[PDB]
Order: structure tokens, then sequence, then C-alpha cells
């Protein structure tokens, strides 16, 4: 599909057997999701943006379905104000910017 | 053009007669640029990102050219980690997400 940018590009995602709303974010290197209890091992990480840094938990090879498009890769989990789908998964669903 | 997301979507912008590099950021409501001298009045504002809130100078009705496409809109100037082009300007240049 084509998504205009009049409003936040929020879409439904499926991760760990749960449906969530997440931002399709070309400005995010990696996907970061609001705090959630994912099983498995993880590695601590810090990501920086407007306002400074937050501490997140990096999970690898996590399966996410974005608008029926399946993807698998790194998913960060931490105190983000919004669920964010980053370029690491946007490339996997064939997402492009167009103007 | 069509821009894939294997790398950061960085583009050259022109603002205040000066060239700069900026990130096309569909996850940003607003456009935030690093510290710079701009003409015209400005009002102090607050903006929040993943790590908290920062103080910025708000410039309205500023001409800014993004990859040869002209826009006139609000530009926030402050201690952002990187120049980000947000939806307020992405819409003006006719930018959409496609997959
Ligand atoms: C600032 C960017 C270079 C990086 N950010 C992605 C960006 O799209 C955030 C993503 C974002 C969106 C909402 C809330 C927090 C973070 N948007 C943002 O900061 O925009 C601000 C200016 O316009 C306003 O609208 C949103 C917040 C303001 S980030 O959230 O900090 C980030 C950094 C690293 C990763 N792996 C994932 C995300």
């Amino acid at each position: 599909p084509q998504i205009t940018l009049w409003k936040r590009p929020l879409v439904t995602i499926k991760i760990g057997g749960q449906l969530k709303e997440a931002l399709l974010d070309t400005g995010a290197d990696d996907t970061v999701l609001e705090e959630m209890n994912l099983p498995g091992r993880w590695k601590p990480k810090m990501i920086g943006g407007v306002g400074g840094f937050i501490k997140v938990r990096q999970y690898d090879q996590i399966l996410i379905e974005i608008c029926g498009h399946k993807a698998i890769g790194t998913v960060l989990v931490g105190p983000t104000p919004v669920n964010i789908i980053g370029r690491n998964l946007l490339t996997q669903i064939g997402c492009t910017l167009n103007f």
C-alpha cells in the first residue's frame, strides 16, 4: 500500500503473539518497542535521540508481522513513548520513501 | 525519487542560503535542525523525543529545499542529535511510504 504522512504512520504489528500499533519510522535505525516481557536472552543497549538516551534490551531474530508482511530481526525493548518500526525491519517488508 | 532504507535516508537541504545534510524521518512530527543562525523572529518552544525534552527556537514560514523540492514551514532549531526532516515538511514535498 501507500501511506501518506498527514498523520503519524501507525500500523498494526504482530509480535510474540500480540497485536500492537507501531510507527513506520524511516528515521530509526532499529526497531524499538514499548516495554514488554519477551522471553529469551538479550543484550543491554542504549539508543539516543531527541532528549538524550534510553536503556533498552536488544533481542535478536524476533519475528514481527507488519501489515501482513513478515520480518525477522533485531527488536529493542525499553521505555519508549511509542512503538517504532525501524529500517532494520522496513527494508525486509520492501518499504521505500517516494516523492 | 524512490529511496530504499538499507542506509539512512540522508539528503541535502538548503535553508537560509546554506546547504546541510538531513535525515528524512517519518517518525518525526516536526523538523528539528542543529544549532544555526537563522533570520526572522523566533519563539522558544519545547519538543520531546525518545530520551526526553529539549528547548528549541521555533521559526515559522521558513523556506527550505529538500532534494530540489521546495517547502515553506516551521523549523525548530536546537540540540538535536541530527538534522531531521519531519512530516510537516515531508507532506509538502509529496512524500509517502510505499511497500
Ligand atoms: C531522532 C531520530 C534520529 C531517531 N529517533 C526516531 C525518530 O523518528 C523519533 C521517533 C519518536 C516519535 C515519537 C516519540 C518519540 C520518538 N521521532 C522524533 O524524535 O521526533 C520529534 C520531532 O518531531 C516530534 O514528533 C515525535 C517526536 C518529536 S529515536 O526515536 O530517538 C530512535 C533512535 C534509535 C533507534 N534504534 C530507534 C529510534
